[PDB]
């Protein structure tokens, strides 16, 4: 980076990930110490204890690549995120546009802010048993909306071009008040809030707009994915970012 | 801020001094909770437990104000900083060379790295009284060389325009390699380092050039600048810049 966008970017990347401070991680499925591991924390694969995001440098380097080529390309329309914890990935996203004075997109934010939802006998079997409400506080997941707000606040991105949709994605997703995607992020682990998001926003993907798959290593997830793909015919080229996400740009 | 270049030095500000994630202080001097507390860190009067600047935003910004205003005017020279605690003040100095694609200024980064020195009777009286060695492992003062680098490297702003100078003030300043300075940044506390560093590098300050004193407020400093100015016959006007440091922009 040299100029002031790439130094801006590359810093925010470094902020929103914390490799500025370096925070440990909590200990919970494949992670046993609570060490900071610079791997680790590149690929996105731990659990910060204070870094506002955890999908690591790769993957936010890919939702650069996304925004970038959106805004290059005249793709139309907003970047949406099923599932931000902490908002790092959507603070990331607010902070392109604005390094691009980009004044007629919107950053989405879309979240219980409660967590992963409770199982019940409405849910998909790989999702009960997989029963991700199990580890919500293991990872400290539930992080209000104001709490989010708050951290948007921090890096002064907190603005009308940040809107928030609190609630169930399957409650919420149906009659969200965009109109048209640019990026769509999907980032909430379950077949039900893949195949909820897929199903009520993914048609709002304008063409050449980028569908991004968190979650993809997930069998639960990876399932919506083709289950809807198969549905609607869609065949563009399911590219990986690291060992995690993928994503695919929609052709039509 | 809406350019590149100030959504990345505003964005660098707000990171060395970690109001991202607004750790918290320790309970020294007047400070007396370990709550993060915004005005604190503002004005730069907490112990940071983990941010890599304690001088605060307000002197931060002056910081900015001075290399830019050099950077604009074609005042000739380097930026040095006189007592560096974990380089956060100096990495922001580099990232503002950095933003404007600076290539022929270097950032000069003094410390003893070993924190305030033990009282010998050389030493001021006020000196003496004071002996700010007594806080050293309290507020976690003494940081090493390789701490310091490493804190540059991971804002990807170490690189051969950063040169360091280890050791005490009175045997590093007189032979320092600089040949003229645009901005001297002073944060040794005591006389002996104020005194130090106004006889052995400000006659390299250029005309145009600024004098920060980051430790006004401590008598034996303000003792020290006082003296220096009477011996040189320097009447520049001291100019506030929070309830802590003040500096003046030189004239002869
Ligand atoms: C710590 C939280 C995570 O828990 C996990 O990562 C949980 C992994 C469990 C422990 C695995 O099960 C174990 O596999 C071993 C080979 C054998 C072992 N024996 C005893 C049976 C067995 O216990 C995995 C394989 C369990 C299966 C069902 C699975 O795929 C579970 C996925 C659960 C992911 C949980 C949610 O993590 C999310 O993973 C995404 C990839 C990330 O992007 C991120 O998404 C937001 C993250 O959310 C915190
Ligand atoms: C905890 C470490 C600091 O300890 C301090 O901050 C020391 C504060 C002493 C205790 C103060 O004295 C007290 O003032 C109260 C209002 C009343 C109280 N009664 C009993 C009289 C009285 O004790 C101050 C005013 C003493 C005078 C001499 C002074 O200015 C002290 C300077 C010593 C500062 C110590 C070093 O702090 C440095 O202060 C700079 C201003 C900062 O920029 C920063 O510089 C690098 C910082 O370094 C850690
Ligand atoms: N069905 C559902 N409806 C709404 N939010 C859901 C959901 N299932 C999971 N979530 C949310 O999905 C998020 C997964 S963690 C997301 C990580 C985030 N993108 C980052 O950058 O770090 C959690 O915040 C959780 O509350
Ligand atoms: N006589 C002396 N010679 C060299 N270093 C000294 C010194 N007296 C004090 N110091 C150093 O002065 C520093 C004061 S703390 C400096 C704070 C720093 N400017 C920031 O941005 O946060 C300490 O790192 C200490 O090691
Ligand atoms: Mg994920
Ligand atoms: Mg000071």
């Amino acid at each position: 980076p040299s100029t002031g966008v790439e130094l801006y970017l590359d810093l925010l990347k470094r902020t929103v990930s914390n490799f500025i401070y370096q925070d440990a991680t909590h200990v919970a499925g494949l992670i046993t110490q609570a060490a900071f591991v610079e791997e680790a924390r590149e690929s996105g694969e731990d659990y910060p204890t204070v870094a506002h995001t955890m999908i690591g440098m790769k993957r936010l380097n890919n939702l650069q690549h996304c925004v970038e080529s959106a805004l290059r390309d005249g793709v139309p329309g907003d970047v949406l995120e099923t599932g931000v914890w902490r908002g790092g990935a959507c603070i990331f996203a607010r902070g392109i546009l604005k390094a691009y004075d980009v004044r007629d997109r919107t950053v989405w934010v879309a979240d219980s802010f409660q967590g992963f939802p409770k199982i019940t006998d409405d849910d998909h079997p790989m999702d009960a048993e997989m029963n991700l409400h199990q580890y919500n506080a293991a990872v400290d997941l539930p992080t209000s909306l104001a709490t989010v707000q708050r951290n948007f606040s921090r890096y002064g991105l907190l603005d009308d071009q940040v809107r928030f949709l609190p609630g169930w994605f399957k409650d919420t997703m149906p009659t969200a008040p965009f109109e048209r995607l640019a990026v769509l992020r999907m980032d909430g682990d379950s077949y039900g809030a893949t195949m909820d998001v897929l199903t009520h926003a993914y048609p709002r993907l304008s063409p050449g707009g980028f569908a991004i798959i968190d979650d993809y290593c997930i069998p639960a997830c990876r399932e919506a994915v083709h289950e809807y793909r198969d549905r609607h015919g869609i065949s563009d080229e399911i590219v990986e970012i690291d060992r995690q996400g993928v994503y695919w740009r929609r052709s039509a």
